[PDB]
């Protein structure tokens, strides 16, 4: 029993972290096979970030201008290319610590672990979600760009995120491992405002099921509702609309607890309309939306 | 910017996790050098746990009765000994993945990361604190016993906890790496009730400083207080008494923010007396007490 915001074990990603320096700018890189992936703005100075033309700045860079350090050993760069907002540095040595991996572009509401890094060295690991406005509420200081987000399925690491930017509001923006930003963000130091950070309804429901499984059941009420009625309430409280796909995804949690998805929806509806009344659910005084239904299943069943 | 419940990168501990089987009971072990550490109740059946005499049960066990599996390879057990509530299995092979390590017995209020494991395989990593009643609010399912808690300083892993038990209330109890339980707990399936789970005052203050550093400053008020006045309020709200040692430990946070420790104490006092009034601090609707002052410094400064 007990329910925690759990991140995946980070060792498989720790063994891929390198330092990438180009001129005076240094950031984190990800060494997978004989390639190093890093934000393309490793070729920029702080002044360049105001209005960078990456194609023009990259013309003035050769393989030897990129320094890649793995721990303390220097990897020889034998090729370089820009792919969207990431640079791919072909090195002469395959990473001996390359785990089984895939690059995945996740959907909003999906969760992943971030291995926060500075100078190619790992400092911490935390769990977070791709917000519905395509930002992440990370914890990143200067020097963390290039840190990646990932999920682990048995022995396979699915890299889903690379840290590139911090918006003026303190939220973070980045790309998948193909260099495409999540959301409408750009790698430029210009005012980029995020849209409404709505709550991930299916995740709140999933966490409400985990609460029931762990004995926190005070919030369970005597009512039910329909998807349309629930959605009218969810729209009022800036919650994402719930779909039949989300109901199907909640199926195993509904089966395990004996609580119909729409019955939990009605419980959530009353919580939105009345508040927690000074009470907690799983040690939280607010409704948690950064546990997907699969995260709850994994944590409540013990998937290694 | 951004503040997250961050755990240490777990790779150095992942490479030490083994499976220990004795008869039909299997739990997690920690392989450091040529020794494997695990809960002594690996020699017990579920019936034995009702009233075990470990010394008597251990007489009927030889080196060959303990099976140790590292990933999938079988380590040869060449010695065994009981040290308090842990068994030490001397194996014929030194762990090639042994990081730099120390065994430390932590004080209540201290935080550490837990690498939750099942069958010697890691499933997740989370951050938690040794509560003032010597329990931990972990997340452990059947098969997780033997999972360890640790802190990392540069390249050195300080192991501080080993999971041994779940109390009837859902909280967890365990030992340091010398087999001594934190608190008055015993490795017996008998009713053990925990004492008052009080709030770690110095950690709440430390998290209030992290909030100020990250821009959440609504709670800062126009008052100050004394240690004695603050402590009268802290006693009323089941908060630990704050000492001059705790004030000294908060010194760097006080220096960085320009907020005197007793001024933050007065802010905390008003928060205890009025509540949050529906507001959040660092995305939390309650006061967080599982970040030590050192954790805040590390996260807000970028220690790898
Ligand atoms: C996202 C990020 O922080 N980018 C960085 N840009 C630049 S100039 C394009 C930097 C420089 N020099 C640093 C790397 C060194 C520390 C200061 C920021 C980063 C990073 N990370
Ligand atoms: C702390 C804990 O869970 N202990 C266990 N005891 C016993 S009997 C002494 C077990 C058995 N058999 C298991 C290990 C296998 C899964 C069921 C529980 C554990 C554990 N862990």
């Amino acid at each position: 029993s007990g329910f925690r915001k759990m991140a995946f074990p980070s060792g498989k990603v720790e063994g891929c972290m390198v330092q990438v320096t180009c001129g005076t700018t240094t950031l984190n890189g990800l060494w997978l096979d004989d390639v190093v992936y890093c934000p393309r703005h490793v070729i920029c100075t702080s002044e360049d970030m105001l209005n960078p033309n990456y194609e023009d700045l990259l013309i003035r860079k050769s393989n030897h201008n990129f320094l890649v350090q793995a721990g303390n050993v220097q990897l020889r760069v034998i090729g370089h290319s820009m792919q969207n907002c990431v640079l791919k540095l072909k090195v002469d040595t395959a990473n001996p610590k390359t785990p089984k991996y895939k690059f995945v572009r996740i959907q909003p509401g999906q969760t992943f672990s971030v291995l926060a890094c500075y100078n190619g060295s790992p400092s911490g690991v935390y769990q977070c979600a791709m917000r519905p406005n395509f930002t992440i509420k990370g914890s990143f200081l200067n020097g963390s760009c290039g840190s990646v987000g990932f999920n682990i399925d048995y022995d396979c690491v699915s890299f889903c995120y690379m840290h590139h930017m911090e918006l003026p509001t303190g939220v973070h923006a980045g790309t998948d491992l193909e260099g495409n930003f999540y959301g409408p963000f750009v790698d430029r130091q210009t005012a980029q405002a995020a849209g409404t950070d709505t709550t991930i309804t299916v995740n709140v429901l999933a966490w409400l099921y985990a609460a029931v499984i762990n004995g926190d059941r005070w919030f369970l009420n005597r009512f039910t509702t329909t998807l349309n009625d629930f959605n009218l309430v969810a729209m009022k409280y800036n919650y994402e609309p719930l779909t039949q796909d989300h109901v199907d995804i909640l199926g195993p949690l509904s089966a395990q607890t004996g609580i119909a998805v729409l019955d939990m929806c009605a419980s959530l509806k009353e919580l939105l309309q009345n508040g927690m009344n000074g009470r907690t659910i799983l040690g939280s005084a607010l409704l948690e939306d950064e546990f997907t239904p699969f995260d709850v299943v994994r944590q409540c069943s013990g998937v290694t």
